[PDB]
């Protein structure tokens, strides 16, 4: 029966998405590139049998629209799902969408277009995403003009959602009243786009709130308003069409495909009438704000998640050299290195990019050539320890820095007090447990911190 590394190696990862990692794959024979999803049993509970699940992807293999992210193959061993589809190269929606000078309806509307139209084909085949959200919106390339691809469209129904706020930030947003409740069917995800709808045209979440309850609070009473300013350009007719995908009630909330048959789509994605028409400037500046206050908060969450883990796997490293080292030496040699490693990896686990023995021995050769002489010699296990840890973090580390960079809009070095509270609200840190925290850091602060301060804060929120 068949495995998935016999067939494909690992090139680099892309990143960390719903249920697992993202490694970009390549086709040991054909050469072919793929994204392959990896989700790891330990992590993630599943919802159905292995029987339900094989009939769905099964299915899912054999589906093709352009919007919706094609899927290829789907292999399974004792610790890992391996889901392998294509490659997009265009990165999320809204990163590219603060890179624009100019954003206007009729590019909300070829773009909303995009969506329903992979959604109401999904609904033919009574697929459900449920999760629909900006982050699931991929471009396919990084031209302009790229098409929408819808990613994750199916799993939800499949595997049990992370309760773990380094995984479920930025969701409440977009949940359906009724999946809160559980009675929900496909019309969560008319909403979840009415929703996004709703950001691309005036850039503030429709439901908000100061932490992800008070989000959860105000989307399940169902109510917002379009009074705010920038709702002065926009058409009644755009207003009327998340009216009807924001209604409470399933039944009477409007089809994906219906929808696509709404005055607002017929009319500004005829693709005649696009030189006349505004440019929404405090909507592009208000998502600008808010992706890069989303895209912090992951930041501070993923680093402090990568200083735990790191933390867990430094000792353990460790331990399995010195019970290695009968030589009682500290010295250590090159086979046993990668036979240790390899021993940490059996029982963490934890990483998509050491997919075969050999995808590991080349991780230890990377850290021999930070290190010193000799890749092959009798090496001092403990300065290797520090060298292959600081590799695995330092993209969190770095990541953190440029997300900190980015969020700092105006180049000051410093986010004020109430940046902070955001910044932390939207993470669901405690008030008054990061207030602490600050106080520790800069006894003599005054409300902004620098980025030196604020990495210290998070590792203080760490447990250290
Ligand atoms: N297809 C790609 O190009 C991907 C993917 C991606 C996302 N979801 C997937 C979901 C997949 O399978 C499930 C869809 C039905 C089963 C298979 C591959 C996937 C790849 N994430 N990513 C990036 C991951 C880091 C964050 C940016 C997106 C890509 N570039």
């Amino acid at each position: 029966t068949a495995i998935f590394s016999d067939r494909y190696k690992g090139q680099r990862v892309l990143g960390k998405g719903s249920f697992g990692e993202v490694i970009l794959c390549k086709d040991k024979i054909t050469g072919q590139e793929c994204a392959v999803k990896v989700i790891s049993k330990r992590q993630v509970k599943q919802k159905t049998d292995k029987e339900s699940l094989l009939r769905e992807v099964q299915l899912l293999k054999q589906l093709d629209h352009p919007n919706i992210m094609k899927l290829y193959e789907f292999f399974e061993d004792k610790g890992y799902f391996y889901l392998v589809g294509e490659v997009y190269t265009g990165g999320e929606l809204f990163d590219e969408i603060i890179s624009r000078k100019r954003f206007s309806e009729v590019d909300a509307a070829r773009i909303i277009r995009q969506v329903l139209s992979g959604i109401t084909y999904m609904h033919k085949n009574k697929i459900v995403h449920r999760d629909l959200k900006p982050e699931n919106l991929l471009l396919e390339s990084k031209s302009k003009d790229a098409n929408i691809r819808i990613i994750d469209f199916g799993l939800s129904t499949h595997f049990e959602a992370s309760k773990k706020m380094k995984d479920k930030i930025g969701t409440a947003y977009y949940i359906a009243p009724e999946v809160l409740h559980g009675t929900y069917d496909e019309k969560c995800d008319v909403w979840s786009t009415g929703v996004i709808l709703y950001i691309l045209l005036s850039g503030c979440p429709p439901f908000n709130g100061a932490n992800e309850y008070d989000i959860l609070k105000k989307v399940e009473k169902g109510k917002y308003t379009f009074e705010l300013p920038q709702w002065k350009k926009v058409s009644e007719s755009a207003k009327d069409l998340i009216r009807k995908m924001l209604t409470y009630v399933p039944s009477m909330r409007i089809s994906a495909r219906d929808a696509l048959d709404h005055e607002w789509i017929q009319t500004y994605t005829k693709e005649q009438i696009s030189v006349d028409v505004p440019s929404l400037d405090n909507a592009i500046l208000n998502i600008r704000q808010f992706q890069g206050t989303q895209k912090l908060a992951q930041a501070a969450l993923l680093y402090m998640g990568s200083k735990l883990t790191s933390q867990d796997e430094t000792k353990e490293l460790t331990a399995i050299f010195h019970k290695m080292d009968k030589n009682g030496d500290g010295q250590l040699d090159r086979a046993e290195l990668i036979e240790g490693y390899k021993e940490l990896m059996r029982m963490k686990g934890q990483d998509a990019s050491m997919l075969d023995a050999s995808a590991v021995e080349h991780e230890v050769d990377q850290v021999l050539d930070a290190v010193d002489f000799d890749k092959n010699g009798y090496i001092e296990y403990s300065e290797f320890v520090t060298v292959a840890m600081d590799r695995k973090t330092l993209l969190s580390r770095e990541r953190l820095e440029r997300a900190f960079r980015m969020f700092d809009s105006d180049n000051s070095g410093k986010i004020s007090s109430t940046e902070l509270a955001t910044i932390f609200g939207v993470s669901d840190v405690d008030s008054e447990t990061w207030k602490s925290v600050l106080s520790e850091v800069d006894k003599n602060n005054d409300g902004e911190v620098d980025f030196d301060e604020f990495q210290q804060m998070l590792l203080k929120l760490c447990g250290n």
